[PDB]
């Protein structure tokens, strides 16, 4: 195996995009939602903790989400990357770029709750909670989905992230709210997330290849095809579009196609905005900042559809041989369960031990 | 014809990056500019219509600004981008990365007529007019120019958007006019602009090449000598240098070195950016938020001095062979004036019509 | 020399990344932090001073820089980048990229130091000053370490700027010196630099090799490192961490691994965000926003720990051939006093002329 530096350059810099969701991508968009007298703590807590699953990551995260393992942990081979030579290579590109990108996207899941729950959680609370649940959640599902595991060995089809990034994180976000103060900012989050989020979805590729192009547009497609669900569908129930309206459409979208980008043609991107960007309306319509009313909602949605539009007859990249849709779809279904029940049994078990610990507060 | 993954990589890129000069780069610029009470719905009508001009780009616009067809408009044979393949390459890169590239073009062009006018027209209107003038003026110059169409067939030059960009835009602006709050965002809008337009001016190219390299620093550069043109003349006029005069300075050297970026030298490059700085600041001195002012009065300059910069012997890469420079200036000339005009024309059908539909407004 | 398309990507999009740690990074990162009634001016002279380092770098920055010359400075025969062929190759890009990513370095310097003082400096002092500091220290120092010079004749390692970038210009500062209103705000800046920071540290490989691949593993840890470093030693000694506190901690690691991101190994990037950390929160507990307490003090600490950590006992590259640690270090030693010293008396002299001309003021 020979690194393509074409490769590397695409994945340093798709790194470097995933990396901006976070700081301050995630960090802007719940610092314009939530109220202002919390704004600076919650910057503070996505910060900290970034600077946290950063170093679990490299300590260990990568070893048990990638190392060769069974199916559901890998090892603690690479621990502080060792037995990784720096010229050893993987997919098309050096493994360190792997290990770089894949810490980014844990990096973005954590500061999707962290930032949801800034508020009302105690910090040291948080900081227990997400060395719990990045552990024994995030880690673990990554390695199912992208890492060789259950799910992987099994079919499932989560191009960049669906269940370990969306549906993962939305659990966690619900089993803790069970336990808009500046707009223009919530926009410009949305609009680094959005940006961002190509990096996530087209680097999912490994390689700047026809499927990382294919990731691309079928981003700009389901994220403007969701937005205009999500509009329309607000200026039918509440008689106008509104920014914070434009913008949850956005994201609907993105979720949406996340775990289907690389499979699925453009006319099932544009389709697939548009379900992601109702299901995402009549989600919130029907829970901290809406984690879940999103990204719970739209991720389902997402994987489920994914196992529709991946179908070569609707110009997806077709299924793998002798799967049925029918097949897919199952094991579609099958991955979001194993993901619902995983990423709540050890929410809860993360949110209780905090809370036994330090206590979820806040003083 | 095979593609150069280093020339996709690349071009994602840079497609992420002109995506980023929409969202949230003018959103934020007319953010800063525009009454307060005006800001949230700006920020919507530019969310809105971005999501609107990218499907509308995968649904026909592609294919009839880049489909092989007349003088004037390509086909309606690439419609939700059939017959291309998802391995079709086109130059060195796989075709739908030009799709998504020309796209975010189509994009931040809407952008910059939508944020100017946001204030002043109604919603409904907003959204008639850019699906008029997005398909009958900006569809079919871009066919002109970069799609095969009457003005490259005569040999302008315009290598990133002079005439489909910026003088196409800052007419449309002025029919519509004729029919600062946070100076802070104004700035934050002009720096993300100028980021993400090295992916518009170097990923021109279409590869990661000698002409990209070229493209790139004469970016740099003319941004540079016009906010020393347009500072100094602010200097000489007004007693004293502005954040806005800094930021609009910047602005008239990247719209006047779009055309010329990646024909012309360094020496050249500068020679625009003063130049370019100074008409600006008259141009504003003698139109909603100064569209024309700077876009129209800088495009034009650039388009003309592209057509003496490309001379070989004043450091540029040479005219075509049997281009003399009186030859070239003259189809410039040409270029600018059917510019003018047909982006006049459809404008001032686009904003009839929404006039006789739902009304230019607002209520 | 046959220039590298991935490479030429790779380096276009960090000379980007680079500028955005300028235009707007560094202009939000002290926009937040000075008086409200100082920031339209800081960012104008930050907007204004780039324009001119740019124009500069042009003209003659790059030739004395990294043109072939003596120990000191490089030669004026690329004067507007003359001589310099278009398809001209410097390792494995075209040079025109080169003299782009190197003029992005000269920027961010210039950037720190203009941010840094535009409250109590006039403007006219500051312009002076950056032409003097710029030509005198920054040109030289870059040529010295960069540029075949004293120091890299010497063998010093500096990947990315800990003499060049950060130690230089923390003594511009202190002798400019001697001669926090939106939080939200700073942390934009922050997260920008941090972000743009990888363009600087990657692309410091000039390729998308596994040193590039390196250079960025490091950067993710050592912030990462530092920011925890920073947080608890601020929970240490001040009871609670803070929203600055995590932003300085993040740029005491950046700064930091500056030097030494190229060289070492994960384990000892860890080890330095720690130690710059503290060495920086202790560096502002005993100067212009702390510009030396953070980038003096850290920029010596990188520099120093690279002579240690280089080593490949320590998981680093290696030391070259013949060099013991031991010779490295007082190597390292001698770097930092030389660019300690040389930007001082230049400094002293941009001032002095500065004030001998213009006056420091403000009126
Ligand atoms: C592959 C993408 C991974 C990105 C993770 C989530 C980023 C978007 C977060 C937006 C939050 C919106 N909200 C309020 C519904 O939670
Ligand atoms: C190739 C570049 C295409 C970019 C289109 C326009 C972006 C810059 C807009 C700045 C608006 C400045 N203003 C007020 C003069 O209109
Ligand atoms: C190779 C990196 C070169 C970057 C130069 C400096 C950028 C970071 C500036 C942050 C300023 C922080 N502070 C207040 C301590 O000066």
């Amino acid at each position: 195996a020979v690194a393509d530096k074409a490769d590397n350059a695409f994945m340093m810099i798709c790194t470097a995009l995933v990396l901006f969701m976070t700081i301050p991508g995630i960090a802007l968009f719940y610092g314009g939602l939530i109220r202002g007298k919390n704004v600076l703590s919650m910057l503070t807590q996505v910060t900290v903790t970034f600077a946290l699953v950063c170093i679990l990551w490299v300590v260990y995260g990568y070893s048990l989400a990638f190392g060769e393992g069974n199916n559901f942990f890998g090892n603690i081979n690479w621990l502080m990357l060792k037995n990784i030579e720096l010229t050893a290579v993987m997919g098309s590109i050096y493994q360190y770029i792997h290990v770089a990108f894949q810490g980014s996207a844990a990096c973005i899941t954590v500061g999707l709750i962290v930032g949801a729950l800034a508020e009302r959680i105690r910090f040291s609370a948080v900081l227990i909670f997400v060395v719990v649940w990045l552990t024994l959640s995030y880690i673990p599902i990554a390695h199912m989905v992208w890492g060789g595991g259950l799910l992987a060995s099994h079919g499932a089809l989560d191009f960049a992230g669906g269940t370990v990034v969306h549906i993962n994180a939305a659990i966690a976000g619900l089993v803790g709210a069970y336990l808009p103060h500046n707009l223009p900012m919530v926009f410009t989050g949305t609009a680094i997330l959005y940006i961002g989020w190509f990096g996530f979805n087209a680097g999912s590729a490994g390689t700047a290849n026809e499927i990382a192009a294919l990731a691309f547009v079928n981003t700009v497609v389901a994220t403007a095809a969701a937005i205009l669900g999500w509009i329309f569908g607000e200026w039918a129930l509440r008689g106008k579009p509104s920014l914070l309206g434009a913008c949850s459409g956005a994201i609907a979208g993105l979720v949406g196609v996340t775990p289907a980008c690389g499979y699925i043609g453009v006319g099932g991107a544009l389709i697939i905005g548009v379900v992601a960007g109702l299901a995402g309306l009549w989600g919130v319509t029907m829970d901290p900042c809406d984690v879940f009313g999103v990204h719970g909602v739209c991720g389902i949605v997402g994987c489920i559809m994914t196992g529709i539009f991946a179908a070569s007859s609707l110009g997806g990249v077709g299924f793998a041989e002798g799967v049925t849709m029918g097949h897919q779809l199952l094991v579609q279904l099958e991955s979001i369960a194993i993901t619902i029940v995983w990423s709540g049994v050890v929410a809860f078990i993360g949110y209780k031990l905090a809370d036994l610990t330090v206590g979820l507060r806040v003083p």
